[PDB]
């Protein structure tokens, strides 16, 4: 019945090495990019939502709300200036997903992040569902124009403190983040309907799973599919680590980078991971 | 529209005297502690990175990487023995920041240094973002223990050439430095998100700004905010001293202590600064 | 005549949410800082005035009287040693006023306290009438000198049990408290004459309203202005909570922190308030 | 003028034997109870759940934790009974305690001897201000172990143990004692505390500059004490076990046998 021999990281690692673990889905969020210097959303003191006071919003969520944006874009672009990283360097956790890809294990990475770090780690477009879009490209908001602008144009406007206006039609230009009030990307719908029918392992990292419909994804997997959480805290998506009925869900509590190193060590991959991280970090820094 | 009347130290000092200049942020590195007997990292011949061959490292950065530390901690602690100062005596530069604090000008000092000298100079923790942590406290590496050990305990282990181990759990004890591979302190995150919205002056001292995310901090300030560099050389993080579009950045090239004395002179603080330094140095010497 | 739909905290909260209430004045005393470890003045056994025997004063008030201070400063500084707080950590009540500022509802906080916790909570100089002055700054008492000294300087003197003397003239150095016999701050008179004519709500917290002229402020608002008292006991004057003629005054009897938490909950601000308190308290606790 | 002849336990004992040392204040924390099998709650190996407004809405988590953390027995240490002997010899002005484990009361310190800084688990009170009914340790325990949320037998409001929850005021006795105790204290005895948490940590700096201060603790306390510098004149650190420090001090005062006898008989009485 139970696919894992025990509900521990060691059990997960032994299952990953067995013949039946062939397709892996990663589900990630802002916690996997904190060690790259990008704050998460909900951590006390450090998270974005604990640092919005000086933007004098009518309510905290307005700064990521499409209707507020169209009326008052200034706070969002001020925030962009304060958070824009100035180097885009993926974490150990990101490179662990790259190893999954290189060893033919990665079916998909579902990400709530907009930082583009999955791509920089070497995950290709087909490997990814960018459920919140991306900062990488920007567009005029007018549906009858939709002129595209690259990262270098948008960055220029952000750091010069000029509100991005479209060069054709003078409408606001917005990064391709899915703001509150905008539709999810088509790839979310297309990929979610097939990926979870036949997946052997879910790896949930650096997310509190507080936002639908992303949170519901883990429940779509087969009943027998083991699920591993690598996170600072127990997240709020129907995982059962503790009950008498617990049979497939494992939590490793701590930093995403440490958890990925620990899992890599059990798999015999730790040296390869650390070499990959060193080489890519060295390259990005040069 | 340009907040400085000219791109000189005199210009910065006059701006600093004006009503508009109320909140100053200092951003500092290892250059401000070389006159306190601690080498910087990147200066040719004298800096730490030109003096690592004898430690027989796989690559230079290994000695400050958490993963290498956990495996082979000996080189780090042998290095700690060679660099640990005989006394902790802040510089003129550190006491200049103390003056900024006492005159109600200092919003924050962001430091890359681990030497605790900002604190010894009388900057309180509230005034500081210790971006690389501190040597002042140490901790057991085990997440399920984290037994705290003071400077005096860590110092004794270093000079007796015994690798620091936990008294409770026998795992490695590490100084609270942020090694390569470790997360930045929480306070960097929280302060970084508010301090740079409303800042009137940046003072960048004794740093080459080669390392992210610290280097990006100066670009978070308003476009209008004047920025003064006091450093031996131009820093390698988006400042524009020399181009035809230069409007707000000023470089004073030389020793940090000398620049701070020059600025203090222009502000009418030189005698007060010199008297504070003399007093505090005598007091520390007397211990 | 009746701007509140009922004389309850819930009525006050619905009035505050409406368009009718745009300008709030807070009037605060020592009760808002008891949970921050500073005693109040009048409470039996626990209050400051019940604990003055050991200072062998000619009479209770002498310790806060300018003329007695100049002749015998020592009891004041020994008292300052005993009450000086371990940290300056504002209470939930302080941060509730911070919320009033951030939502554009705070016309003014009038404070009788000298503990500086309104400032530390993030209320700016412009939001405040510091009616009793402040411990934050100190001055030489001599009119022809008036050298200013910072809190750190004053603390050092307090804990070393050396009476503060000015470095220039050797006159006594006094914290900027408005001692008895001293003129009231200019801001008290100027703000009163424009604030109380357009106030929509008075929030009276942690004060017995026993001392004049501060107590009289509550009668300066228009007769239609609702007034909420959040205090352990009914304040001893002018306010009518209980008679058949009662129409605008509401008492919430209990701890200021708990009263403010209750009011915030009714307003839909509980989480916003608690998040703010938590992040500010965590920051201060890490010094 | 240094009140100690030397900065050692022996110097402290000789000071304690002089007519000058009449009034002792003990400042204690979790380190004094770890020998009684009570866990140091701040130790990482060994916040709504302690907040008053959350408790009134969701009390179950607190009482589930109370069931788990409830000690097998309340059995004070050699250290606690050293304080009992200080009381019995007329030396104890006050014990200021950070612990809620009640071991001071069981050791025979009376409420008049005590300032419980974070309150006490010994008594419980109904949350209604218009009722405020008191309940003993024995009643609260029965509620905790039956896994029924305790309600008041008169008004059906929540009954809460007298721990000072977050968002509650400091106790009255903190204010009334703190304002007089430290002006006339002759010796501070700080035991089993790191002195990192405020406002408790600041209590030691309220004593006069001349007042000797003895630290009995495993480590140096991390709030403004000077054992080592060439200016050191009054602070003494005895490093090791609180029980062993107290035995060694008792021995120098000629109290060791009395202390041992008290400990043994009380331990026996409690076990029975
Ligand atoms: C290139 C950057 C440019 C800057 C421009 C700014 C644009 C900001 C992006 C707008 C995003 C759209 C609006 C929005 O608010 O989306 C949010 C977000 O997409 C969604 C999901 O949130 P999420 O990704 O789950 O992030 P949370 O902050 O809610 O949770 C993170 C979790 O991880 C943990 N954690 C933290 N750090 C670590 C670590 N190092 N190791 C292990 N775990 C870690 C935390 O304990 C926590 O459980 O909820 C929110 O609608
Ligand atoms: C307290 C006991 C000490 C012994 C312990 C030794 C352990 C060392 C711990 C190292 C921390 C690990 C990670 C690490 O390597 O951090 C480094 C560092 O924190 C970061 C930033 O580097 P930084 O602080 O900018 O230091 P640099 O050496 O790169 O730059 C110093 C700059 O200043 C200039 N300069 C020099 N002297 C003067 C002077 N007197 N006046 C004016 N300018 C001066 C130089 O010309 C140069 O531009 O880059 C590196 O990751
Ligand atoms: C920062 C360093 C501090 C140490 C320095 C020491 C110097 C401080 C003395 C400054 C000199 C000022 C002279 C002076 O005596 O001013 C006094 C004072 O400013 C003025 C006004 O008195 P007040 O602020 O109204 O203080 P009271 O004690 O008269 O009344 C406090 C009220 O609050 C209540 N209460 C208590 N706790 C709570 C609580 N937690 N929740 C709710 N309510 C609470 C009490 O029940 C009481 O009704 O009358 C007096 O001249
Ligand atoms: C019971 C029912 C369940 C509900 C209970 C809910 C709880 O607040 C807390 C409290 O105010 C404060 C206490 O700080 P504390 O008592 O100072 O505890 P610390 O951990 O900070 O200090 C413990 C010290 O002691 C030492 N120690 C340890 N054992 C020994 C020994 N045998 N001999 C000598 N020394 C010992 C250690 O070496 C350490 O230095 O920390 C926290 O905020
Ligand atoms: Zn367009
Ligand atoms: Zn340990
Ligand atoms: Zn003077
Ligand atoms: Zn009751």
């Amino acid at each position: 019945e139970r696919l894992l021999d025990e509900l521990t990281l060691e059990g997960v690692a032994r299952y990953m090495q067995s013949e039946r673990c062939r397709r892996v889905i990663c589900l990630v969020g802002a916690g996997i990019s904190t060690s790259a210097g990008i704050p998460d959303f909900r951590s006390p003191s450090t998270g974005l939502y604990d640092n919005l006071e000086k933007y004098h919003l009518p309510y905290p969520e307005a700064i990521f709300e499409i209707s507020y944006f169209k009326k008052h874009p200034e706070p969002f672009f001020a925030l962009a200036k304060e958070l824009y990283p100035g180097q885009f360097k993926p974490t150990i956790c990101h490179y662990f997903m790259r190893l999954l890809k290189d060893k033919g294990l990665l079916l998909r990475c579902y990400t709530q992040n907009i930082d583009t770090l999955e791509r920089i780690a070497g995950l290709e477009q087909e490997d990814l569902v960018e459920a919140h879009g991306t900062f990488y490209t920007s567009h005029c908001v007018s549906a009858s124009c939709r002129h595209e602008y690259p990262l270098s144009w948008m960055k220029e406007k952000i750091f010069s403190e000029v509100t991005p206006k479209c060069e054709d039609c003078q409408s606001l230009v917005k990064p391709d983040i899915v703001f509150f009030g905008e539709s999810l990307p088509a790839r979310f719908f297309s990929c979610m309907q097939s990926d979870f029918l036949k997946v052997d392992l879910l790896l949930v990292m650096g997310t509190s799973l507080q936002v639908q419909p992303f949170a519901s994804l883990i429940s779509k997997a087969p009943l027998s599919t083991p699920r591993l959480l690598i996170n600072k805290e127990k997240a709020g998506g129907g995982m059962d680590f503790d009950s008498k009925k617990a049979y497939r869900d494992v939590a490793w509590l701590g930093e995403c980078d440490q958890g990925c190193l620990a899992l890599a060590e059990l798999l015999g991959w730790k040296k390869e991971l650390e070499d990959l991280v060193r080489r890519e970090h060295a390259s990005i820094d040069a």
